[PDB]
């Protein structure tokens, strides 16, 4: 129950649900830093799409330049 | 960056960060819900913790009696 599970301190490294559908920036950053052609790969993925990499639920293609979708792939790969 | 990424909609599906360790309980649940063995496969790693399926990091051995690890598992197992 989830009282015993607060009070054993299990919420201290788990969450009740995964807000959001998509994987967090800095575990994108993870997979994919010290890999050579990752900003193309990821602004390509940022720009049109994608699915199965994480999951099933699917990425929409992304209302961005390629410019921003570059921009965007350099940032997230620049996470610390 | 931030701010872009804000703007045009991305953190609607994506967090900046995971901030635990551990899997959410609704994707433990997902993962193992249907599944004939699962309180035991479940009490049994949350007694004597267990690595390698969410990830690198471990779980350590929890303070939990038998039946509290059980209840632990039928819980998480409900979770809708
Ligand atoms: C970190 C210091 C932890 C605390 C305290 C607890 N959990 Fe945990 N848990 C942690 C990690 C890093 C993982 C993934 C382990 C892996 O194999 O990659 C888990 C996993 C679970 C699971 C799933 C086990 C499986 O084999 O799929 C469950 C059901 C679970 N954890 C439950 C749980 C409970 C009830 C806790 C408090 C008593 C608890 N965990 C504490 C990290 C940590
Ligand atoms: C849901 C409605 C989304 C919004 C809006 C955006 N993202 Fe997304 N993203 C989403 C999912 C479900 C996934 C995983 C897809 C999968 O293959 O399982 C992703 C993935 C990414 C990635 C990683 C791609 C990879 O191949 O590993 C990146 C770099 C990414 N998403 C970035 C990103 C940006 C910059 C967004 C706003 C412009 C954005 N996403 C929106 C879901 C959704």
């Amino acid at each position: 129950n989830e009282q015993l599970a607060k009070q054993k301190g299990c919420m201290a490294c788990h969450d009740l649900k995964a807000k959001k559908v998509g994987p967090a920036y800095a575990d994108v950053a993870k997979k994919y830093a010290g890999r050579k052609d990752a900003v193309d790969y990821l602004a390509g993925k940022i720009k049109k799409g994608g699915s199965g990499v994480w999951g099933s639920v699917p990425m929409p293609p992304q209302n961005v330049t390629d410019a921003e979708a570059k921009q965007l792939a350099q940032w997230i790969l620049s996470i610390k």
